[PDB]
C-alpha cells in the first residue's frame, strides 16, 4: 500500500512530501515501478500537482529518495500564474517513475517523462495512481524535447471508453486544444517566450506513446544499475532494489517523521488572472 | 466597519454568514447601503462566491437579517458544476444590497418577469473574494439574462482597491483590459445549469453588454423597487423577511433582531463530495 509523509507546511521552502510503502519512506523516481500491470500497459503515475493548483511540485531529482518539492527560482516559491480562461494546471500532472529521458541519446530533459492525467477527480499530491496512456505531446520548452503522456485513471468512470489518442477528442472536446494552448503560454506571465510543438501541435497516438515510455525506462533501468554515462546531479538512492549499488534501506529510516502543518497562505498575487 | 460572523462549517447545512457592522449582525440584504458614494456611483456589493469556487451560497430572503447560506435542490447541497473550460464561478460573485428585481412587474428589455432577489454582481478584478465581504465597486456594464425565463440582469464591476480600476470606466474598458472575459460570461451563464438537467439559457440583446449608463438606469430601478418593498407597500413581497435593524421609518425596524443571532461557532471548511471536481464538456 502507497501512502505520503508529509514533512513542513505546504506553500513553503520546507514543504516534502515521500512516497512511502507500507508505512515506509521509498524513492518517488526509483521504487515505484513503472507498469502496475506490464501486460495491459497499465502504468503507475505520480501525481506532483492535483488540477487547479498553481504551486509548481516536482520530484527532486538531487535529494534522497527524491521527495516532492516546490520549485524555485533564485530562492523564490514558484507558482504557475493563471493564464485566462485557465486556472492553474489544467490536468492532473505528474510523472512516470522507473523513466528517466537521458540527455546524452538524442531524437532530452534529464528528468522523468512528465504524465497528464485528465480524469474527473482532483488528485493529491503523491498520489500514485494507476493509469492508462492514452497518446502522446512533444512540447519543446525552451529548447528542450518535452513529451506530455495523456493518459487517464483506470478507477474513472469514463476510462473502459477511452483506448486511444480519438477518444480524448470524443468525450473531452476541446481539451486538447486546450492543453496545446495551455503550454504553449504557461510561462509568458513569468516573462518567458511562448512554447512551440513538435508536429504541429499533433498529439500522437498510444502506439506512439508506449514506444517513447519503453525508451524512457530502459534508459533509467541503466541509471539505477549504474552503467549510464552521468547520473550527476540525480541521487539514484533506492530502497526496494536489493541488487543495485545505491540501494541503503538505512534511507527509509534517515527520514523525519509527518510533521503536522497546516498549509502555509499563499500570497494574494497568485489570484491574479493574466489574459495573454 | 464591516466584518462577518459564521456559523458552523462551510459545505454544510448548517453554515451562515451573517455582515455585522460594529460586530453586530445587520441585514445583509436591507442594511447595507447600496452607495458608499453616490456622487461618483461607487456601490458596496455584497459578495455571495469566490471565483473558482462552486457551492451555490445566496443571501436568504426568507431569514431573518438575511444571511448567506447554501442554497439546497431537494433538501441537498447545491453545487455549480465544473462546465470545460470554466472551474467553478468565473467571477465573484454577489449582489448589490437595496435592490430587487421585481418579479411582480414584466420588464420591457427582456419581456419577462424579474426574478425576485436583489440584482446580481460580477466582480472582475484580480484578487478572490470572501463570502460575506462588502466590497465597494465601480459599475461598468450590464448583460440581461433570461435565466429559466425571469429577467436577471448580470451587472459587470470592479473592486475599487484593484490595480486596473483607474483604468476601467466603462464596459469597452473590459475588453480591452479582460480580453475574452466578457464571451466567456455570456457563455458560462448559458451553460452553467445544463448540468443539472436545465435547459441552455439565453441572454438579451444577444448577450451585448450595455454600457455604464445603462447599467446605472437598471440599478436605480431596482433600488426603486426595494424602497417600496421596504416600506412595506410591494404588490407582493414573496415572503421576504424584511426584518431591518437601520431604517427606522419602515414597519419591520427592530434594532434588537441584531440580539437575537447567536454568537459565531466557526468550525473548519467541512469535505466537498468528490463529484463536485468533475469537469462537464457540453
Ligand atoms: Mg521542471
Ligand atoms: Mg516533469
Ligand atoms: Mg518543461
Ligand atoms: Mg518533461
Ligand atoms: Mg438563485
Ligand atoms: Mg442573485
Ligand atoms: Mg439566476
Ligand atoms: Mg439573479
Amino acid at each position: 500500500t502507497y501512502t505520503t509523509r508529509q514533512i513542513g507546511a505546504k506553500n513553503t521552502l520546507e514543504y516534502k512530501v515521500y512516497i512511502e510503502k507500507d508505512g515506509k519512506p521509498v524513492s518517488a523516481f526509483h521504487d515505484i515501478p513503472l507498469y502496475a500491470d506490464k501486460e495491459n500497459n497499465i502504468f503507475n503515475m505520480v501525481v506532483e500537482i492535483p488540477r487547479w493548483t498553481n504551486a509548481k511540485l516536482e520530484i527532486t531529482k538531487e535529494e534522497t529518495l527524491n521527495p516532492i518539492i516546490q520549485d524555485t527560482k533564485k530562492g523564490k516559491l514558484r507558482f504557475v500564474r493563471n493564464c485566462f480562461p485557465h486556472h492553474g494546471y489544467i490536468h492532473n500532472y505528474g510523472a512516470f517513475p522507473q523513466t528517466w529521458e537521458d540527455p546524452n541519446v538524442s531524437h532530452g530533459e534529464n528528468d522523468p517523462i512528465d504524465v497528464l492525467e485528465i480524469g474527473e477527480t482532483i488528485a493529491y499530491t503523491g498520489q500514485v495512481k494507476q493509469v492508462k496512456a492514452l497518446g502522446i505531446m512533444a512540447l519543446l520548452d525552451e529548447g528542450e524535447t518535452d513529451w506530455k503522456v495523456i493518459a487517464i485513471d483506470i478507477n474513472d468512470p469514463l476510462a473502459p471508453k477511452l483506448n486511444d489518442i480519438e477518444d480524448v477528442e470524443k468525450y473531452f472536446p476541446g481539451l486538447l486544444r486546450a492543453t496545446n494552448e495551455w503550454f504553449r503560454i504557461y510561462k509568458i506571465p513569468d516573462g518567458k517566450p511562448e512554447n512551440q510543438f513538435a508536429f504541429s501541435g499533433e498529439a500522437k497516438n498510444k502506439k506512439y506513446a508506449l514506444d517513447i515510455i519503453k525508451e524512457t525506462h530502459d534508459s533509467w533501468k541503466q541509471l539505477i544499475a549504474g552503467k549510464s554515462s552521468d547520473s550527476k546531479g540525480i541521487d539514484l538512492t533506492n530502497v526496494t532494489l536489493p541488487d543495485t549499488p545505491t540501494y541503503s534501506k538505512a534511507a527509509s529510516d534517515a527520514i523525519p517523521p509527518a510533521s503536522l502543518k497546516a498549509d502555509a497562505p499563499i500570497d494574494k498575487s497568485i489570484d491574479k488572472w493574466f489574459f495573454i
